[PDB]
């Protein structure tokens, strides 16, 4: 509950403008419809992005910091699972995760 | 089943401690010898240490009910690295590079 106020702090930093170069594809859920990804939801069974995570933080859905991470990592995993590992979205994901895991480990 | 999950978690561990990734995998092969490295506070800051040999033993001993628990320890390993070290330092770059092989390999796992 005091540690969730930090998890919020992380989400805030994840969405700040510094990282926006590589963070943006995770602000909004994947638009599989528009991108023509007919198979996206057959493979990604539990979509997740940072907006969906924010709603949940607002709605007090995350009990501990562990549940918060679960979803944030799930975002990145969905990216690695669906996408060939060369593609740039993967290399951005990696970039953003690297910041995440930074702040999460630092968290008191 | 659930032991089909773990079969693949074995395949991931194998990859992680293999030939190719050795450049950046080696500081996680065995525990952090704080004593030797002159780290008078490592075990103060890191309450639950973790490394790949430890993971490997647990995988043999069958302490992991599922991949979800396996991942847990691997993530914990990388976490501790990131927790203890400032972000510039080289270990971290390697930690990061190995985590990227894992999440790749883990996320592919049918
Ligand atoms: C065009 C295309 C896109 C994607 C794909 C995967 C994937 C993904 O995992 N995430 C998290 C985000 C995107 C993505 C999302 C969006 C919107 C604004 C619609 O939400 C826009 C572009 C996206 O993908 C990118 C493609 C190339 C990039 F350099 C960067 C991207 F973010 C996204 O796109 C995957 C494939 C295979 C693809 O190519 C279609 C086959 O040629
Ligand atoms: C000497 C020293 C070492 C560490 C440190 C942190 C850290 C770590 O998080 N992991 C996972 C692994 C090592 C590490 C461990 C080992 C052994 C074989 C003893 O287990 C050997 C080297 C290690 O780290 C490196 C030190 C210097 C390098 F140029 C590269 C390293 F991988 C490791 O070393 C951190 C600091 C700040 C440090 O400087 C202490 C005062 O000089």
């Amino acid at each position: 509950s005091e540690q969730l106020k930090h998890c919020n702090g992380i989400l805030k930093e994840l969405l700040s403008k510094k990282h926006a170069a590589y963070a943006w594809p995770f602000y909004k859920p994947v638009d599989a419809s528009a991108l023509g990804l007919h198979d996206y939801h057959d493979i990604i069974k539990h979509p997740m992005d940072l907006s969906t995570v924010k709603r949940k933080m607002e709605n007090r859905d995350y009990r501990d910091a562990q549940e918060f991470a679960a979803d944030v990592r799930l975002m990145f995993s969905n990216c690695y699972k669906y996408n060939p590992p060369d593609h740039d979205v993967v290399a951005m994901a990696r970039k953003l995760q690297d910041v995440f895991e930074f702040r999460y480990a630092k968290m008191p």
